[PDB]
């Protein structure tokens, strides 16, 4: 489940480290956490993991530091706001909710 989602496809990308190292701020949260490096390094040997953690606060915090929101959301999906201002992702596509943005880099290939 989840093969196709942006967050799977981002994180299982071969250039995934590159990414992650040209975002410093992004690659302190990663290098100095326990936890989610653990996460992260699960999901990259089995993607079954991403469905696993999907809605885990600091994996999302940590996708989301790659979000790009000049980006127009792709195809089929929708944001929504909290009164709190937080934003959550329907994928209408796949009848999926998610607080990952979909506008994350790494998604073909």
């Amino acid at each position: 489940l989840l093969l196709q989602s942006p967050a799977v496809k981002f994180i299982t990308n071969p250039e995934f480290f590159t990414v992650l190292h040209a975002n410093y701020s992004a690659y302190r949260v990663f290098t100095s956490s326990t936890c989610l490096k653990h996460m992260i390094l699960k999901v990259r040997r089995d993607a079954r993991n991403f469905e696993r953690y999907q809605h885990n606060r600091d994996l999302v915090n940590f996708i989301n530091m790659f979000a790009d929101t000049r980006l127009e959301l792709p195809r089929g999906w929708e944001i929504k706001t909290d009164q709190q201002g937080k934003s959550f992702f329907v994928d209408h596509n796949s009848r999926a909710t998610t607080f990952i943005d979909p506008r994350i880099p790494l998604q073909n290939g």
